């Protein structure tokens, strides 16, 4: 129940011993305890933790990468933040500030003039040079010279002015102190402001400290990785890298992550930032930043699904990898790199393999255990693309990935250029129902197609969430039939079909499905949640069966979320949410290649050629829906709907968002932490 903290210096160990002590005084002898293992350096601390001779240490982003690498394999368990918990600042963004209308993007930096905070610094050197690495001229070692030739001239504080002069061209001597006006963050920004340099590599907040007036700021832009610019305040959605400020790592297996959280959580409680002048956790008389930076305000537990690569982030890991390794592709230069497609099942891997061979290298396969694991892989580069359903296009989007092509199902001869939007989920009731309105449903009787389903649950049950704020849905409706709820719940008390299949999510449950929930409306409930076509299909006699043969379309009305009502006829203006088609998602940096490669593939192996017999077919499956949905006609180009927020639709996103409040998703809670 004790946590062995690692200190990299006598001072730090003294502070640690104080920590240990003041944590004994009032903290049940059943509550966490601190032991102090003293090591000579960070690497020795990282090693101690992996060799199970210590348990935790706090490191800068760079050592968080090192700690993650074999054979240590350590992960981020607790984070240090710098604001209020309303605006807990745990990250910071390495951004590239430039002057408005100077016309050039990240990939057009050769020749330009650079301003770096200081050589060896994070945001100001390691990250930018890292990414830029493959664009530097060989020999790339020594690095300093190679950067000197890349740029036309720059101000690289602390660089070797003597040997590679052009690096102090904007600041002769390269002074490594405030003496040199272009040193440090502000020094680098000023280098840009004074117009000595074209681009200045600094922190996101750097410009917000050198220009108090939005007016002047509006004259500066930030270079983004997809070779486009954006307003300095849109840094979160345009930066070279996202860096964790200060992180606490542990072992990946074992590691006592939970115990560690229980320690520091309480610690920050008894000695938080004001909590006491007896013992200050984020400061010391013996020094500064001992154990934890002094600027700290508190701690935050890191979602368990997270690994260093996820925590550090794609861009960051990319930058550091290059520096650490140095490995470029003197391969073509423009010819698209093969698309690695992630498979979910054995049968998926098998179909993907058949596909890979037939594509002749343009398609490759990667196998992950679950949809979320595939998403983590597309996230960190181990994989590039895969098709997802609404719920996952949402999750994937929270994680930074983006929808690129949507799966099309209907109107077949115009396909390739017209993204389908979906099938409107509508709430239904009988016109002969008393004033029933959207915001009136409480205590009513419900009819659902089945729990978990989109049109009959997630969407409706998802919007209704803002009218409760708790996940106990069975106790909102007086009663109802929701195939799948617990056999006893109120959601099961209106379901017919007896025996073992009472309230079961299969057709043996009469009230199951679209048609089934309608019958459930007609025979026991006042509200049914289906889709826009469900009624026209089950009226006008279009349905033989007893209970339906005489039902008439006009005897019903679908509820509109603004309280009013409208005719089943114009569902288009009175639905709950749209409900999308499956979409291929991929990383922003691979978006281009995915379009080119897939269009050419759906060409060669699409629904076009029907001789699936003696050749390959992208849309047919040995099993069922492998890789794509079998009823897929083509992959549409999501022209401008290329972001989950623009492809899903506010209503849908609102709902799905609300539901993930009830059903966790470790991957989502992790991506949320890094950004949302």
């Amino acid at each position: 129940k004790t946590v062995r903290w690692c200190a990299v210096s006598e001072h730090e160990a003294t502070k640690c011993q104080s920590f240990r002590d003041h944590m004994k005084s009032v903290i049940p002898s059943d509550g966490p305890s601190v032991a102090c293992v003293k090591k000579a350096s960070y690497l020795d601390c990282i090693r101690a933790i992996a060799a199970n001779e210590a348990d935790a240490v706090t490191l800068d982003a760079g050592l968080v990468y090192d700690a993650y690498l074999a054979p240590n394999n350590l992960k981020p368990v607790v984070a240090e933040f710098y604001g209020s918990k309303e605006d807990p600042q745990t990250f910071y963004y390495a951004v590239a500030v430039v002057k408005k209308d100077s016309g050039f993007q990240m990939n057009q930096l050769r020749g330009k003039k650079s301003c770096h905070t200081g050589l060896g610094r994070s945001a100001g050197w390691n990250i930018p040079i890292g990414l830029l690495y493959c664009d530097l001229p060989e020999p790339r070692k020594p690095l300093e010279k190679a950067v000197a030739n890349f740029f036309s001239g720059s101000c690289a504080p602390c660089a070797d002015g003597t040997d590679f002069p052009q690096l102090c061209q904007l600041c002769p001597g390269c002074g490594c102190s405030t003496l040199n006006q272009y040193f440090g963050y502000s020094g680098a920004f000023k280098c840009l402001k004074d117009g000595a340099g074209d681009v200045a590599f600094v922190k996101h907040s750097t410009i917000f400290e050198n220009l108090a007036n939005k007016a002047d700021r509006d004259q500066y832009e930030l270079l983004c990785l997809d070779n486009t610019r954006k307003p300095v305040d849109e840094y979160k959605d345009c930066h070279l890298a996202q860096v964790p400020s200060h992180t606490v790592v542990a072992r990946s297996m074992g590691g006592k992550e939970d115990l560690i959280w229980e320690l520091l959580n309480q610690a920050q409680e008894h000695f938080g930032k004001d909590k006491s002048k007896e013992f200050q956790l984020f400061s010391s008389p013996h020094g500064k930043d001992l154990l934890f930076k002094d600027s700290a305000h508190g701690f935050l537990k890191v979602p368990p699904r997270m690994d260093a690569k996820m925590y550090l982030g794609y861009e960051y890991v990319t930058a550091i990898r290059n520096l650490r390794e140095g490995t470029c592709p003197e391969a073509p230069t423009d010819e698209c790199k093969p698309v690695k497609w992630c498979a979910l099942s054995h049968h998926e891997r098998l179909k993907c393999d058949e596909w890979s061979v037939n594509s002749v290298g343009k398609i490759e396969c990667v196998s992950a255990e679950t949809t979320e694991d595939c998403i983590a892989k597309i996230m960190n580069g181990e994989a590039d693309a895969m098709s997802l359903d609404g719920g996952f296009v949402y999750i994937a989007g929270k994680c930074g990935l983006v929808p690129v092509l949507a799966e099309n199902y209907n109107k077949s001869d115009n396909c390739e250029d017209t993204p389908e939007a979906g099938y409107f989920a509508v709430a239904v009731v009988k016109k002969s129902a008393s004033d029933l309105t959207w915001d009136n449903l409480k205590g009513k009787k419900s009819c659902h197609t089945a729990v978990g389903r989109t049109a009959g649950w997630n969407i409706p049950m998802g919007l209704l969430y803002n009218k409760i704020n708790h996940c106990r849905f069975d106790e909102f409706f007086s009663e109802g039939c929701a195939p799948g709820s617990k056999k006893d719940s109120s959601l099961c008390k209106l379901c017919m079909g007896s025996g073992l299949n009472l309230c079961e999510p299969n057709n043996k449950e009469g009230y199951y499905g679209y048609t089934g929930a309608f019958r459930c409306l007609v025979e026991k409930g006042d509200v049914a949640f289906v889709k826009h076509q469900t009624v026209p299909q089950n009226t006008g006699g279009k349905n033989p069966d007893p209970w339906a043969k005489n039902l008439n379309e006009k005897d019903y009305e679908l509820l509109c979320l603004d309280g009013t009502r409208k005719p089943v006829e114009e569902y288009a203006n009175c639905h709950l949410a749209r409900a999308p088609n499956h979409a291929v998602v991929t990383r922003k940096d691979k978006e281009a290649c995915v379009h080119k490669i897939l269009r050419q593939q759906q060409h060669l192996f699409g629904s076009n050629v029907t001789d699936c017999s003696g050749n390959f077919c992208l849309f047919r499956s040995e099993t069922k829906d492998l890789l794509f949905r079998d009823d897929t006609v083509c992959l549409a180009k999501l022209h401008d709907r290329n972001t989950y927020e623009k492809y899903l639709g506010e209503e849908y996103v609102k709902a799905v968002g609300n539901l993930r409040k009830c059903s966790t998703s470790s991957l989502l809670e992790a991506c949320t932490f890094r950004r949302p």
